[PDB]
């Protein structure tokens, strides 16, 4: 029997220098493989730069809704946030079935003779029952990557996805999809609003206080800071986050090093030490962008006090 896949286009089409992007037919047909079937959806039509939290829910929606109708689930969507969709999306409690995402390919090229590979490709991971168990998967140049650890590395025709460190946790081979490890499972909630302002700011030789003087605190829900090496800031900036900290206000870090573990360890001022003692809650392995939505949705879910702070930090 064929398997069934539920694919759900969020990127239509888009204007580059100018002439519209080409839609290749083959993302639409009902059959694009052997033994795959597609029911193929015009979801969104949104250059990623303009996805929002609430069209990541409305996806997770839509997943939940569908999960006993299909064998899987390929969501295509423009590469300069897919990360952040898929990490979301992971931290959502969606159904035990392969759910793959992967690039909208932006090409001029009006017979689509570049091909739609890394969609087939998707579809093939998602056609695989071993994918059920490993989370949410971004799937781009025959390699498989787990949601929460994957990231954009490189601005090439078509774009680049690494993990940083770890590598893939699966390649896709001539006949074979291979998989290296299963990684541990994750803490997720069943969401269904999210509201609040969160944004990133990083931290910089000479930096101090005039940025941070100059949010609103009345209106600020959390604060993410790219920090320096293992979770430093200068001491200004450190002396300063104590206006946002006594109000309640979670401020969160992550190293700014592409490779970086996040490590209190250091106790002069700005350091680690002191600032994990003053409450910054220290995220460990995860990029900006990813601790952003991680700190958004435990707000959203209900999360506060200890608890909150554990989560950030586990």
């Amino acid at each position: 029997m064929p398997k069934k896949i539920l694919v759900l286009h969020t990127g239509g089409t888009i204007s580059m220098q100018v002439v519209t992007s080409s839609d290749n037919p083959m993302n639409h047909v009902s059959n694009p493989l052997e033994g795959i079937q597609v029911h193929a959806l015009d979801f969104f039509n949104l250059p990623s730069p303009h996805i929002k939290p609430k069209h990541m829910l409305v996806l997770y929606q839509k997943i939940k809704e569908e999960a006993d109708n299909y064998d899987g689930v390929v969501i295509t969507h423009g590469t300069d946030t897919l990360e952040e969709t898929a990490y979301f999306l992971d931290t959502m409690e969606v159904p035990h079935m392969p759910i793959v995402l992967t690039g909208a390919m932006r090409s001029s090229n009006e017979l689509g003779s570049d091909g739609v590979y890394n969609y087939l490709s998707a579809l093939r991971v998602a056609s695989d029952d071993r994918a059920a168990d490993k989370g949410v998967l971004v799937v781009m140049n025959d390699e498989i990557h787990a949601a929460k650890y994957v990231t954009k590395t490189h601005t090439t025709n078509v774009s680049t996805f690494q993990t940083p460190t770890h590598g893939p946790l699966g390649l896709i081979m001539k006949q074979e999809i291979l998989y290296f490890k299963t990684a541990e499972p994750r803490v997720r909630f069943d969401l269904d609003h999210i509201q609040g302002l969160v944004p990133i700011i990083s931290a910089y030789a000479g930096m101090t206080d005039e940025l941070i003087d100059m949010l609103d605190l009345e209106h600020l829900d959390g604060l993410i800071i790219q920090a320096f090496g293992a979770g430093n800031i200068p001491k200004e900036t450190a002396q300063k986050l104590e206006s946002l900290l006594q109000k309640g206000i979670p401020v969160a870090l992550v190293s700014r090093c592409f490779n970086g573990i996040a490590e209190p360890v250091y106790a002069y001022q700005g350091g680690g030490v002191q600032l994990q003692k003053a409450g910054v809650f220290f995220v460990k392995e995860l990029n900006a962008q990813k601790a952003r939505l991680k700190l958004l949705i435990a707000l959203n879910a209900g999360l506060t006090g200890q608890a909150l702070k554990d989560y950030m930090e586990g």
